[PDB]
């Protein structure tokens, strides 16, 4: 699809057997999801943006389906105000910014 | 251009006759720039990022060039970690997300 930017570019994702709404975010290096359980090992990480840092759990090799497109990569879980699909997964679905 | 997302989508902007680096950020409603001098009056705005809410100065109808494309619109000035070009100006330069 071609997604204009008049409104937030929100899509439905499937992660950990759950459907969520998430923002396609070219300004995020990695994908950050609100609190949920994921399988496997994790390690703590701090990520920073406007307003400072939050502590997240880093899960590697997690499958997401993003607007129908499967990808695998790292997912950070923690108290983000919005679910964010970052570049680590946007690349895998072939997303580009065009102008 | 067609910008892939393997690296951060950084571009050069020109604002107040000065070149700066900024990040094309589909996850930002608003364009937010680091402390600088802009003309005219400003209005207060609270924005919420990943780590919490910050105060910024809102300047309207500011001339800004983004990757060679001319825009005129709202610029927020405050303690952002990086200069971000949000959807208010991405729409002005005709940017879309494509996959
Ligand atoms: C600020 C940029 C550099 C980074 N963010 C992504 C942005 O797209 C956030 C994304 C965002 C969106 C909503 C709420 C919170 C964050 N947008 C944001 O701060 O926008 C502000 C300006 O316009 C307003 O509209 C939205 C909030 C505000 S981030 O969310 O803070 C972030 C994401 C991942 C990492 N780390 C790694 O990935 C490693 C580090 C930071
Ligand atoms: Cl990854
Ligand atoms: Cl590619
Ligand atoms: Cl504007
Ligand atoms: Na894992």
């Amino acid at each position: 699809p071609q997604i204009t930017l008049w409104k937030r570019p929100l899509v439905t994702i499937k992660i950990g057997g759950q459907l969520k709404e998430a923002l396609l975010d070219t300004g995020a290096d990695d994908t950050v999801i609100e609190e949920m359980s994921l399988p496997g090992r994790w390690k703590p990480k701090m990520i920073g943006g406007i307003g400072g840092f939050i502590k997240v759990r880093q899960y590697d090799q997690i499958i997401i389906e993003i607007a129908g497109h499967k990808a695998i990569g790292t997912v950070l879980v923690g108290p983000t105000p919005v679910n964010i699909i970052g570049r680590n997964l946007l690349t895998q679905i072939g997303a580009t910014l065009n102008f």
